[PDB]
C-alpha cells in the first residue's frame, strides 16, 4: 500500500469530489468547513479499482507558542485534516500509508506538524511518535484576541521536525492556532 | 519556450533549495541584503515554479498558504484561504524574456486551482507585469492580526498589495478601499 501525493490544484474536480464523499461517509459529524480546511496543501490519495479508499491531507497553518522567556514564535505547521479509510478497508495499513506520505510532506517543507485526532486515531499517532499536547489550547481571533477552544484541550499531537535552534517546546503550556471559520482545530 | 515545473517544498533536494536562495538573493541584489533569511523562509511550505537552462536555476517563485483576514461592507468577517506569492526572480541577464511570466503561470495554475483569493506585496518596479496579468492594485490600509495587540497597522506595505479574487465565497463584495489584514509571522508580514 503506498499513497500518491499531489496538491489541490493538480486534484481532477471529479477525484476531489470522490475524496470528500469517501472522507464524509467514513466520519458518519465531517462538515462543509471541515472539508475546506483540507483544501491548500498536499493530498495523499489511495484508490482501488477507480474507487477511494484513503486520504488525507496536510496544509500550511501558523502555530503560535510563547516559551517561559517570554519569546513568541509562528511556527510554519503542516497541519493533518480529512484523515480517512473507507470502513471495509480498515486495520489493512492504509491509515499508515496515508500518514507515511503526510508525514514525508512535514519533515519536508515544515517546522512542526499539528492535529487534532478522533477518538479512534488516538493510537495511531501515540504509535507512530506524535506528541499529546497537554497544556490549554487557544485561537487568535480578530477582535477578542487569543480566546480559549476548551473543546479541542487533549485532542491535540505535534510533531516538533525542524524547530528554529534553542526552541524546545513544553507541551504544558499554552498553543494557539491562527483563526479559520468552523473548528479552528 | 520554457515552461516552469511545480515542485513542492518537501520535494527539493536541500541543494536544490540552496541554490534557489541564493539565484533569488542575488536576483533582488550594501552588505545587507534586500532579500533576507526571513523573505526566503516566507517561501517555503507551499508550490515552487523552477526553470532550470544547462544546469543553471535561470527563475523562481513559491505560492505559500495564508490566511487573509476581509470584513465585508455589511460587516461580516472571513478568514479566506490565501495562495501568497514570494521569491519571484528571473537571473538579471535573462530577463525580458517571459521567464517571469512562464513562472506567473505557474503559479496562477496553483491558486485558481487551489485558493479562494491570491495576494503578493509588489516591488514597485513589478507593479506593470501584475496589472497586466488582471492582478488588482489593494488601495485600502493594511494590517496584521497580532498575538499580543491586536490588528496592527503596516503602513510600509501600503499600496504594495495586488490581489487575484478567483474563488470568493458567495455573496463576498470586495471593496480594495477597506482595510485587509494577513496572518502574523516574523519579518515581514506582507
Ligand atoms: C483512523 C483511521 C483512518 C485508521 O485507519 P486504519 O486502516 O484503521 O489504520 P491502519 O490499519 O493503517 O493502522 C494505523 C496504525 O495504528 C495501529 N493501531 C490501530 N489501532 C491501534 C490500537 N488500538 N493500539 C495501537 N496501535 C493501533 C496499527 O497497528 C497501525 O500501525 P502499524 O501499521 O504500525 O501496525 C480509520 O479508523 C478511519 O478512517 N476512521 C474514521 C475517520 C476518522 O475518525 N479519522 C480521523 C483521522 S485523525
Ligand atoms: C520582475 C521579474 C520577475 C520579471 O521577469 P522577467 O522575466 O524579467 O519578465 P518577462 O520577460 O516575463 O516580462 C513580464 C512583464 O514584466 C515586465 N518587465 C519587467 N522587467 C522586464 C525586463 N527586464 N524586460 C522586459 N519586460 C520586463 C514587462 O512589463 C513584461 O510584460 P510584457 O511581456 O507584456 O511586456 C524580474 O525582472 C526580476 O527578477 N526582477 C526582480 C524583482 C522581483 O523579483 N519581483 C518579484 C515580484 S514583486
Ligand atoms: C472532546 N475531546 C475530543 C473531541 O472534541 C473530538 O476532537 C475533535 C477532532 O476529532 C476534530 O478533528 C477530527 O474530526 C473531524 C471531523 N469533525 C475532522 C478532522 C479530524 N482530525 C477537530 N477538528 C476538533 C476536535 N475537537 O474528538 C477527539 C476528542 C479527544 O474526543
Ligand atoms: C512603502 N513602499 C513599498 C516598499 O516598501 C516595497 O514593498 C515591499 C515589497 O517589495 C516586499 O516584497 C518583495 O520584496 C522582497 C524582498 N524584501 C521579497 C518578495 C517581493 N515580493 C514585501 N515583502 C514588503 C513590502 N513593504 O516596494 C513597494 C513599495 C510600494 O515601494
Amino acid at each position: 500500500h503506498t499513497a500518491r501525493l499531489i496538491h489541490t490544484s493538480d486534484l481532477d474536480q471529479e477525484t476531489r469530489d470522490g475524496a470528500r464523499r469517501m472522507v464524509i461517509e467514513a466520519f458518519r459529524d465531517f462538515t462543509d468547513d471541515d472539508w475546506d480546511h483540507a483544501l491548500g496543501g498536499m493530498h495523499a490519495l489511495i484508490s482501488h479499482h477507480g474507487a477511494l479508499i484513503a486520504h488525507g491531507a496536510v496544509v500550511q497553518r501558523r502555530l503560535m507558542y510563547r516559551g517561559p522567556d517570554g519569546r513568541g514564535h509562528a511556527l510554519r505547521c503542516g497541519y493533518v485534516e480529512a484523515v480517512a479509510v473507507r470502513e471495509d478497508r480498515r486495520g489493512d495499513g492504509l491509515g499508515t500509508a496515508v500518514l507515511d506520505a503526510l508525514e514525508q510532506v512535514i519533515r519536508g517543507a515544515y517546522q512542526i506538524g499539528a492535529l487534532s485526532a478522533s477518538d479512534i486515531a488516538r493510537p495511531m499517532y501515540i504509535a507512530r511518535g506524535w506528541l499529546s499536547w497537554e497544556g490549554p489550547t487557544s485561537v487568535l481571533t480578530p477582535t477578542e484576541g487569543i480566546v480559549r477552544t476548551p473543546e479541542d484541550d487533549r485532542s491535540l499531537f505535534v510533531l516538533p521536525v525542524d524547530l528554529p535552534d534553542g526552541l524546545e517546546l513544553d507541551t504544558a503550556r499554552e498553543i494557539t492556532c491562527d483563526w479559520r471559520s468552523g473548528d479552528p482545530w
